């Protein structure tokens, strides 16, 4: 059930978003965003840099200041503004569908479905939260009336990569607004067009001046001013492992804001003997090549029980050479081009690598067309854990099948990791199920499925994969700076 | 490692206690309290009536009043003044088992490793409780501050049954001190020994004259002066399903109490085929046999799968023929007495019943010794649901097994009844068991095990088993009334 | 800013309301409904009884069977449905709004900007709770996995009085409709058509049938049907503590359902001479004047301290006499008539009783027209705590001011009542708000205003004023059974 | 009533703690600890360094393997360890609060009333939560059965200061321990004994080996050490803003490991006109002399509205001139030394500073004796916001006294910090002490009190002065790492 795309949808909206206006860079400097299925230049972006950023975060300020619009109002109507940005998301609902897959290049009808789907549930969800995170009575000792406050952070600083362009701003708008934050966007320079067309729902959606502002540019330049700068309270990231820690470096060499990330990983799905094999082999399919491979918590490595292997493996190739490659806006396509020519190359590069490791290649492993970026989906069989392929992240359409025999084994193998963002486990088992969901050292364990995503449920890593959760009640916490009034009073009484 | 008991511990405690003191009945009446292993009196007992119960309730009034020491007293000084009853509780660990076993019947290795372990567990639980149940801050609309005080619900009349008398007094005493109400308790004409001696406990560790008054009599007297009492503001029942109806009545018919209920039962314990066989059949004994089959919850409708229906039913009259019956104070002992007269009869009533209706008698059926309330394990098999033994709770050593050939067939059954308290499922899949858990209208579902109690998991029952939790953070809802104190303010900011 | 009112807006529903249909009563009987402003009949309801409700019951039983749309149905889904109702409401505000005013009485404007206000901030406010009520994982002792579900209490039986039509109807369908229950709603006969509109409005929103049903009638014949209906799970009533009493007692004799109460007052209003006269004044004079005095927590005890009695009368008295009575529909009008001719009569008799015990009468005392049942503002000086007039609800326009000399003496007086409902008080001392706040006995304090109501702050009574808490997060509690699922493991860790 | 002290206490524990076992440095090197009242060396104390902190982390490590007895152990269990080590605590209160003044220098009679007493309340309150940090159980869309588990976050760096050495470890390993983790602590060269005397109390309480672990040393060898640590998983730091900022940065360069800071302050208590002048003159000098002035939330910045000023001043200069500065084992004595020789000068070159920069010197400022750090209470009057001693926090017995004239100027006075740990307001007027307590940017706001410390509330910093918040249920936040696990279901239903 999806309507006709536009598959040239115009732009409207290619610069910096401040004081819910449009401005250039100060230097007045722009770059391109190419569409990744042509390799063809969409138009061009004004690229903020640290004077742009300077820019957003005073106008943030201003409109954070006691007694402002943004602060006056009540709790719920900031649900009522996160609900009206919804319904006007949903109105152009079509059109920013078409225009997600045309930057970023996953299909139209994944974009419709999907990612459209849940950032309209993600705001509607987070509307709710708006005036129901309450701070507590304390029964303190003494003749003392002890009570919590729970105060928006401040100027939140934001950093989103460009896999779930808008998805990413979803997840990270809806928990700040409706905590009263005010917010500094950085949006992914390959990805920067449906976030800033949003930029206008939300003015349009009511949102004071200054609550909301979009900052279009590169990482070392836009991205570290938002880090490094000493009015930004807190700071979120989403992207690479590498970046994350520089971010974390900047905030403790500047004010100590508060910091979250949300990295990679290369997360473990594991099949032991009694999963429903027709179940196991679509849902590890899926795990791996959602998204052009182009996932965080993507199943990178696929644990079979030596039982199953060859059995699992031989449907899993089947179904990988099945997996139809072209042009995302072709109701037929299932995987569309890698977001970039860096990416592109990484990923050949990486495939490369498992072949000069020993890995088995069992199909693809090549380019999938000549104009674009696109990889045929490619499988490693027989893959070892001390294989560069079994330990870092590709983040395209490679999958790794590994072998193991024994329950406390792959939990071992599972768990030696740097990365902890997810893990699956497939079985019909009770007892497993619950044995290895507590074992594994991950921040989200499916059971017999994958990828399953809720705005309701927390989304965070262990170890290196990131700290913090977004989604849910916990999404909130990071938004939040709480504060204690302790008053006297004449006779404290139960 | 059981410490050897007294098989003939002495009474120091049968009077009325009402502001740490010890009273006679205003009539001066007094009723016997029997050791239901030989039928002989263990001593006399002060019978409290209306004109008690009205002492009791002026007394915990005054204890309540705004500037009391109680009232004025730290919450965490109410958890010391918990762990501290608790303390002493185990210091006299084994003259409270011996007194349990003798006024109440079960097993002395039992009432030791069971019964106190949980009292002790329940007590220091809720002590844990006394400071942490905080209120809230609210943001509401306008410039208004607004917030939530947890205050005590007041005088709460607690009326608890014989079959656990030291632990019930615990599950009621706990959650009700530790947020800080006060007490008048009616404790089981059949055992009221333990709870006085705890009441000489209460007043040893600290606790505030009028804090905790126990009442010892009769139902018709003691009881219903409780629950009709102009001045109690919340009363608790565990007992019958129909003196329940008589404890709504009244709260009704008075000055509109609150109330809460913890009745009787059928559960159905759901035995799937591909359970373990072995850990089943020994769970079902305990299931149906644990403390001579006085249990609220007791697994009284055990459902088989036809596949394994035949060896179940063997192994279970093997497990039941070889439960030994006799002195509770024997280390050998599994089995002890039931209460008393009345309910031995009724018992013996139900098993003739079984018999009439046509329900498969395959071990036990009568009286087990000459002397003493004692009952043969008995079984029943190829149990339909319309026979009397398969529907009203018979409360003794009778174990119902019936057969049955779906999954939706037993949900059905299984849930076909008045009563909601608890059931299980045993089964080694995933599905089966969320399936079922979900499924079942019960307030607890065990999965793979049965009667596992925890002072932090919320115990209760659906429909006519009960309204209202006890344990767990719940179980302080019922002695809470909450507060909103809405003020005005100059500016309301977030 | 209000749209102009249709004076006669035309009547589209006026039957009973079973799984979104319309049915005359089984017995074809109707009843009238007047316009209190004409005292002319506005049109004829179905007169539903005992049968009817049994036809609610069974359509809500069914709407609620496991595996329906209602049950499967997302709760993120459930708040999308109570948005879109909010939605439907607000596009009708201006027709439901004069027909409020029609069928109660109360000035158009108020039921304009106040209650359809409201009623779409409970149910906006609802909606956001539908998805986020969540239950416990819990670490009890040994190797388990116990969790809570917070599940649907199941059909709930809900009575609703005519003050606050609309309003009232919504502070039930919000918590309960957001929980996933199902409902069987009986409106008050003097106020029974925009109830019955908004049904037509639950349909058009998508509900299910069955979900809801509106049952009209009267209250000895379809309110006792619902209270001792034997498969209604719980009911929650407002209205007066007399009928209060036989809702419990109907609940106690029939199938032990759960029970929530919302019952009158005598609320005391404490003015300290420290607090700012004008404002106190005129605060003082809505407090009791609010919807032609039918409102539950109405200040009906005006505490004067002796040091400026004497000029907060003068300007009491200065007030009401300057209150415009008149035709709802007016913009000028203030107050409106009482909702009907029993209630007219009951309000004139205890004025004469204040006249005949002693109290000063200073203003009003009469009717104000003679057409409708138009009752003059009456304010009676020098009150004492033994009179009528300051002990029973009176609900209507008659204002009780009393002097009192200490804050300490305050507290007792204020304190001395069956009722406590609420309470408020007026200082600008720190220690004086906190020291009565805490010392009142009332569900709400109100400190320098009264009558803040906010969907996010419960509202309930203590002693007599009914049980249990309707809006906030705690107006979920009442409409949720918690079950505890406790499954073994094979090895517990934290 | 304080039992007299022994005035020169043996120490028995002065090496590093692993494995319940005392160990010397790697290196065998060791270093003095000093007695501030005396100058002379109380005792060598083992240097612990990288190497020593390496074995601390491989053992904690060890100690929370999956399976271990620490993490197989009840939560109902770690919650008695943690009552038991409690108690052992207070059996040896004499002795550790003698101890305690010994190495530190803070009166006998606060480090017995005080310090334990508080240290007592913080283990007894925490070992309250063990059992009680629920997870959730969410209802997610579709037919899945999501929940969170609550973790503990793992190995756990703790850095800790010299102004409350007992109570910080208790701040720290309270909620910690709670939570199930496991510690490697840092103690203060300055006051390193007591802690090491609790580590044997912790042994003796039956803690299982590695799961406290404590290494006396530097910090930029030590707590360095553990900061950049690629095993630890979370660290909590306390002491000056400037280390704090190197915590931050070393756990970014090294494994992203989770972080929280309680930094310093430089708070302000503002003295309304109308507030309780000889309350405030107390209060206000107790705010700033507590603990030697060497508290992080001293109010340090003393704001008195002109027209109580000049009286404010006479009545705190007589006050300060009258504070008992001698042996801090004398009943007699207010006042001990500082901990150090450098902190002695460094307080005495602010007291330079102050006289240089135009501060009124009032009373006071030179050394109060010729043997030890002991520096007189002193007083500056007439103290400007760009003053030296009126921005940075000084840790001494130096008070500054602002004069002011409207709320507005006030708040934004002692807003324009880059601190904001701390504030206090002292009025009588409701709406005063609600429009400061929301417009001032601090963790915590004490109305018409100070340094009101609750194990119940939390306690932490805004902007510099650190981030998260200690103590209450806030406190277990930064020690729980969550994990969502979500199971695929037959069919979802409410
Ligand atoms: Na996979
Ligand atoms: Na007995
Ligand atoms: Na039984
Ligand atoms: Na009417």
């Amino acid at each position: 059930a999806v309507p006709a795309p536009n598959q040239q949808p115009e732009v409207f909206c290619n610069q910096i978003f401040i004081n819910n206006e449009w401005h250039d860079a100060v230097s007045r400097k722009t770059f391109p965003t190419v569409n990744p299925s042509t390799g063809e230049v969409i138009c061009q972006v004004a690229e903020g840099d640290k004077e742009d950023v300077d820019k957003a975060v005073k106008a943030a300020r201003a409109a954070f200041q006691l007694g402002s619009p943004w602060r006056r109002m009540d709790a719920s109507h900031r649900g009522r503004l996160l609900n009206r940005l919804a319904d006007l998301i949903e109105r152009d609902r079509t059109y920013l569908a078409a225009l997600e897959t045309l930057d970023n290049g996953k299909p139209y009808v994944i974009s419709y479905l999907v990612d459209l789907d849940m950032v309209l549930k993600c705001l509607r969800y987070y509307a709710g939260w708006a005036d129901k995170y309450h701070g507590k009575t304390i029964p303190i000792d003494g003749d003392f009336f002890s009570y919590t406050r729970h105060e928006p952070v401040g100027v939140c600083g934001q950093i989103i990569p460009w896999n779930f362009p808008l998805l990413m701003q979803a997840w990270k708008l809806g928990p700040a607004l409706a905590t009263g934050n005010v917010v500094v966007m950085k949006v992914a320079e390959q990805t920067p067009l449906t976030a800033l067309y949003v930029a206008n729902l939300i003015k349009e959606a009511g949102f004071p001046p200054g609550v909301v502002n979009i900052v279009p540019g590169f990482g070392p330049t836009a991205g570290a001013a938002i880090a490094s700068h000493e009015d930004v309270d807190k700071v979120a990231f989403t992207g690479s492992t590498e970046i994350g820690r520089v971010i974390q470096v900047a905030a403790g060499s500047s004010n100590l804001k508060r910091v979250t990330l949300e990295l990679g990983g290369k997360s473990p799905n594991i099949i032991m003997s009694d999963a429903d094999m027709d179940w196991a082999v679509e849902q590890a399919h899926f795990a791996l090549f959602f998204n052009q491979g182009q996932c965080c918590c993507a199943g990178s490595r696929t644990f079979v029980q030596e039982d199953i292997y060859d059995e699992f493996v031989e449907r899993s190739v089947a179904r990988a050479k099945s997996r139809v490659v072209g042009n995302p806006f072709d109701s037929k396509t299932e995987q569309g081009p890698q977001v970039d020519e860096t990416q592109f190359k990484k990923i050949l590069g990486y495939i490369n690598t498992g072949k000069q490791e020993g890995a088995k290649l069992l199909c693809g492993g090549g380019i999938a067309a000549d104009r674009g970026y696109f990889i045929q989906p490619t499988v490693f069989g027989d893959v070892q854990d001390g294989m560069t392929i079994a330990k870092e992240e590709i983040f395209g359409p490679v999958m790794q099948i590994l072998k193991f025999k024994t329950i406390e084994e792959v939990v071992g193998r599972a768990n030696n990791s740097t990365y902890g963002l997810a893990a699956a486990v497939f079985t019909k088992d009770l007892d497993k199920a619950n044995y290895l969901s507590q074992a594994l050292q991950a921040g989200t364990v499916w059971v017999n499925c994958y990828d399953v995503f809720g705005a309701q449920s927390p989304f965070g890593g262990y170890k290196m994969s990131g700290s913090g959760r977004e989604l849910g009640e916990y999404g909130l916490q990071a938004y939040t700076e709480v504060k204690t009034v302790t008053v006297k009073v004449p006779q404290k009484n139960s």
